[PDB]
């Protein structure tokens, strides 16, 4: 056990990144990039998150480029955002209390008490609704924050408020958004020092992503609608939503989209003159291939910039996959747009035109690798490169002009070492009989690592409606370097091969999938002639209700199985999901709010359920499960445990008692890790 | 009370510098300045620590500066150091527990647990003591930590150490060093993980400010004898020390100045090849004028290469008067030293060559200000700039060669806007009779502050070796701002004026300086001609003292007094404090420690005490005093508060339960100034 | 046990003890706002050792039925009540007053300090 | 307390005659005791001079205070001894066990010293109270 924690302990220390923002242009001329990353620190066992700096001289080339001082911890802060001229910078400090502080130039301008002021809830830190924009004066600032419920007290209480609604039922937003009912968008004037709530939002739609309007004349935000229930919304981009626009005062609001579809992410151009947003067409699967529209604030016109694409646009184009557009995504010229999404098994970066309507790929070519975009200021790109052996590393470039930009060169900022130890391929799988007839000639893919008689671990993701790319993955790197080869399977259904491949999974989740997993690691094995012995499985949420499938489907081909928060019945877990939908949706039936379903639905549900086979698994289990996972509930392992435990068969639990759907606490995921290493080695 | 309130916030918004630092040069030449920036936040009430950093491009001339970025806030940090060749950092971390990571690029290497391995007590973050040196192979640290205690148990515990020394009595350092008994020196090497404590050391010296000899072969400190008592060290430079050295293997100890006098701040020349110490020739007073001694590591030769100055040599040196010399002081050359010191009434910076002998003032002329001295590293000086009427600022300067360091340009890396509401004066005094025979023809000096019918305020400086200068003070500043003169009077016996001005304030205290302070006062009245009707008085500590014996010896003449932790009685103080030496050194009889006082010595003391003119006193009076102080009891200004109220006269108290000798609070010290503003606008 | 007392009246229908006075809330200069301010840090002499945080005591009288609480309006203001009992008829109450002007001196394990026996009425403040 | 005092004078005064002595809380220096403290006038009583709220004790008085001391007698004592101080008490201040301690510790004679951070006057806590009489029990034990 000293080894493998030895390993860890070494593969743990390499950093990753998290932001990125660029300064203002001095001429001595010369820019400042500031970076933040995040580790994990294993002796005091959190995240600790810190930042750096580094210099960038241009004269459109870089001239030169290097790091300009050390690293400095900063603990507390939860959001910031530089000023539109660099001159002041706003962040949100939670010293038990929120503080919103001004820093400028060497001190500390001014810093407002939010909870003593009485206006409104704590503030809003996540991605989902969480928003702090500067105003175009430079004089206001705008959030989002939990509305002010009334007081309430006791019957019967000592005096010296509404009395009985103590113990009133607030509905939250599902997963990972525990005390998170209705937010409210307040806006802080920096002079005066006020703080003031709008008041033109609709009854029933909650607000976020607010941006300032051009002028300083209203706000323009998405709303989603929460009416009558309130369903998930982590993980999922098919809640009904709409943009809209409020003026500062008086209270009038006005529709910018239609309002049947969700829509989302709206970025505005440095002209000041058009709006871009991601909009779903379909609300049956949680994710799915989206169309970028473009709306005009002068010409109020709106059109499609791009489509879906039923397979392929091309040799290098996909879709549009991407949740959240980045923060700066618009061009000096005000007529493009640069983005990052996947495509096939890897990801690339991608810019298209609002004018002409053409998507050209700048990291098209290669042998692989994941980018991310951080941000584009002044037409310059600061990207995250990270491939599965080696950890990722910093890069900044310039967007050459329209009609070159795949002629793009970039400059190393920040290089981490590589490991020589792993080697990395993409396997392409075309299914038998198993193809259906509406959709026809789909091919999945697999990675796999192997090291540079050899046992096999089977990896396929969640979702169903996600995937896997040629990124840094910890534990696959690990894996491998204990001497295990890795497969990552990305069965249809999947992201990143077209619209089809999405919309053919859903009503066949259970014979379907389990069979196109089966098939590649047949293929595989057949090829690259591993043992067969000692093959392995492990999985979480969607691929853990795959793993449990495959091995009582198929009983003798696997030697062990761990698998963390799995679905064990779509039947009973209906009642206890913050997303009801999914179960409908994948099962093959129509999700309705005013709805009870029938014996018919209950059928289906139960006999797409793995725990149908229960009584012929034979493989040893190691089951891993937060108790206080809201997504699916943790009782559905339980069930299977059970089953298993009576017909002895060898099942070990580890319950973690704080633990979420992702179980990503530094304690929990290093317990959980190490663990698994070890069921695995010692039954393989 | 609105416009006071408003006036203290604007004012204390202006932050100060605390510690600078220089990076690695880098060719494209240019480097990188660290600069450590404190403030006070009120709305939190609390002392903000920030960092910052700048960007200096050279060719022997300062090409260009400007910043690098923005001031991110840091919080948990006690002692760092980075590495002398400029890769990796070492930061002591208090996240209950302490940690010390290891910091290098962009990643932590390695953090340590001190608490878990059970090897020593808390480490040392004063300035006395504490003390982190890289190793110059970089491959070990050094530190100064508590020694350990052996564990105690009760005579009744159930069991599933030494029974009955639980309560055992150890002995502290006197004031501000609670729980701080006997240090020891601990090494940690970085590769392997182990901390090992020094055996050399003899027991009867506690160890500090060390730092590693030439070579890694062993370790030069500081030893401070504790025998048979442990005499207050805080704002005391006479206690006995020496110079020692300790091989790393082997427990091997050898002496390297007089046992006999005190030693302290030594450093190491870049060639690793000379040091440099102060030494101080005399122990009655508690600040005196030392003299730079220098030793030759190969030679083994100690010489003087400055000495005490009786009055004054030359019309810009007066003597060395700094407890703690620059962290970085040495030439690349190794043969020149430059430090910050006192002279008359302002603060200068000087450089002295350890060949010739010659001091060389670099800030010599001009109308006034104080210097600063932050570091120096090839030939490359940080300074700060401070007057009574513009807050600090950030300068940078390159040390010219020999024979010509007069001619040093600066180069403005941060200015803060200066107010120009406030003009200031020195004032030059010579006493009339009130002479002494052994020293005559000594003068001191008054600063003066009036807004460019005008009450006065008096602040006599505590000490009373110690001087006021011209730097950016917030009270005086805030009382001209609301429409107060300021006179603040440095008497004979205050520092900067020669060790003759020093040694002849000892057994005259108490009739020499209240009528040099009256002198003073009526100089200015009858010059100036300001209101002499309303004229107050505001003193600190001796300060206090001074104020008392004036509002008791001349009742007439002031209309209000402010007084913060007095003393009020020589001989009851003497039984309870941690320096019984200074109220016999004070009074005029030499300290022994193993005597104990007659009749005369008692009445001495009675006579030079401000209570025997209590029932004199017609003045209203107000107290400010800490619970917790240990240097000056609270109960000396209670005895005080009870004569004057058993004879009816107007006295306000204010007790604070945590406070200390210092008043340092940010919320007391915010008090403290209202309530003092308050008193003397209500009464004058 | 110098101070403290628990007394039932003689009709059964209220109840008297002794509890320390209600000091005037403080606050600072700088507060953030949605009471006397810079008095938060006042000095309040207490009786010696033992007996820390107790400054000034006064009588409290408790009617049963009702639920009020009353404080008495007669004690003298350089007078420090205690030892207190109903008068006979339920008309009064008889306490034992200790001076503490302009000093307080301390009480525990001594028993020379200035004192005297008064007489104060339940309504008018009458005092004897 | 007093009996402390009493002890002290008499380990002062008449050195061959005794072998051990365990003092609590002892008053060591009227003079001093006498600045802080919640009861000034026992000290003026005691010394033999009327107390009065409104006066300043002159030096006759000081001398008086200091000759009745038995820190007069400090240099003379030669018998172990064992202290016990409470931090916390507002009677005899907890200094003036710790002047004796000095003048005894400059003359190398042996002395036990045990200080509780939160006890009083008294030492009437159970553990404070236990701890103290199982000591000085184990002292008188060793020593005689
Ligand atoms: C959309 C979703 O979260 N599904 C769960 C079953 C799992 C975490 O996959
Ligand atoms: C050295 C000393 O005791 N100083 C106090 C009297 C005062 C803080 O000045
Ligand atoms: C009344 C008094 O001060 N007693 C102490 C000396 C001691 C507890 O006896």
């Amino acid at each position: 056990p000293e080894e493998a924690a030895a390993l860890y302990r070494g593969l743990s220390r390499q950093p990753a990144l998290s932001a990125a923002c660029l300064g203002p242009e001095v001429t001595t001329r010369y820019r400042t990039v500031h970076t933040e990353w995040t580790q994990r620190d294993l002796e005091r066992m959190e995240n600790i998150r810190f930042c750096r700096q580094y210099l960038v001289f241009h004269d459109d080339s870089v001239v030169f480029a290097g790091p300009a001082g050390n690293s400095v911890e900063t603990r507390g802060e939860l959001l910031s955002r530089e000023s539109p001229s660099g001159t002041m910078k706003a962040v949100l400090r939670k010293a038990e209390k929120q503080f919103l502080e001004v820093w400028e130039k060497n001190r500390k301008l001014k810093s407002f008490n939010l909870s003593a002021l009485e206006k409104h809830g704590p503030v809003y830190e996540d991605d989902c609704f969480g928003c702090l924009s500067w105003s175009h004066s430079e004089t206001h600032l705008l959030y989002v924050a939990d509305k002010k419920r009334p007081k309430a007290e006791s019957f019967f209480q000592t005096k010296a408020a509404i009395k009985g609604d103590q113990f009133l039922f607030y509905e939250d937003w599902g997963e990972n958004m525990v005390s998170k009912s209705t937010p409210v968008l307040c806006v802080l004037d920096i002079e005066s020092g006020n703080i003031s709530v709008l008041e033109g939002v609709p009854e029933s739609v909650s607000p976020g992503q607010a941006f300032w309007a051009p002028g300083d004349t209203g706000v323009v935000f998405v709303g989603w609608w929460h009416e009558p229930f309130r369903l998930g919304i982590r993980f999922c981009t098919n809640r009904r939503s709409a943009l809209y626009y409020v003026d500062l005062t008086g209270g009038k609001c006005e529709l910018l989209s239609d309002e049947s579809v969700a829509v989302t992410s709206p970025r505005l151009s440095p002209d000041q003159c058009r709006i871009v947003y991601l909009r779903f067409p379909s609300l049956v699967p949680h994710q799915q291939c989206g169309q970028l529209c473009l709306y005009d604030w002068y010409t109020r016109v709106t059109s499609v910039v791009v489509d879906i694409v039923p397979r392929q646009l091309g040799e290098d184009f996909s879709g549009i996959y991407c949740s959240l557009l980045p923060l700066g995504c618009w061009s000096a010229d005000s007529q493009r747009v640069v983005f990052d999404s996947p495509q096939r098994s890897r990801q690339d970066l991608f810019a298209v035109d609002t004018q002409m309507g053409s998507v050209t790929s700048l990291t098209a070519g290669g042998s692989g690798g994941s980018w991310k975009l951080l941000t584009i200021d002044r037409d310059l790109m600061v990207v995250q490169f990270s491939t599965p052996s080696v950890p990722p590393s910093l890069k900044v470039g310039f967007l050459p002009p329209a009609g070159k930009e795949q002629a793009v060169s970039w400059v190393s900022l920040e290089e981490a070492e590589p490991f020589p130890d792993i080697s990395w391929s993409i396997r392409v799988l075309q299914p038998p009989q198993q193809e259906h007839v509406q959709y026809a000639g789909l091919d999945f893919e697999a990675i796999l690592l192997q090291p540079s008689q050899v046992p096999m671990v089977v990896m396929p993701h969640g979702g169903p409606h996600s995937s896997f790319v040629t990124a840094w993955m910890l534990f696959p790197a690990m894996l491998c370097k204990m001497g295990f080869a890795v497969l990552l399977v990305n069965y249809r259904g999947s992201t990143g091969f077209g619209q089809d491949s999405i919309l053919s999974l859903p009503g066949n989740v259970g014979h379907q999938d389990v069979k196109d997993v089966q098939f590649a690691v047949e293929q595989v094995l057949q090829e690259e002639h591993f043992d067969a012995g000692r093959v392995a499985l492990m999985g979480g949420s969607h691929g853990g209700f795959l793993s449990c499938h495959l091995i009582g489907q198929y009983p003798e081909t696997y030697s062990a199985c761990v698998v963390r928060n799995p679905v064990i019945n779509i039947a009973s877990m209906m009642g206890s999901t913050d997303i009801p939908d999914w179960c409908m949706v994948e099962a093959g039936f129509s999700y309705s709010s005013d709805c009870l379903p029938d014996l018919s639905v209950w059928a289906a549900m139960l006999d797409k359920s793995p725990i149908k086979y229960a009584p012929q698994v034979k493989t040893p289990l190691l089951l891993m499960l937060g108790q206080e996972d809201r997504r699916v509930p943790f009782k559905q392992g339980m069930e299977y445990y059970r089953v298993l435990k009576a017909r002895n068969v060898p099942v070990r639990l580890l319950l973690y008692p704080k633990s979420t759907h992702a179980l990503s606490e530094v304690e929990v995921e290093s317990d959980s890790f190490m663990n698994a290493v070890l069921w695995l080695c010692t039954h393989l």
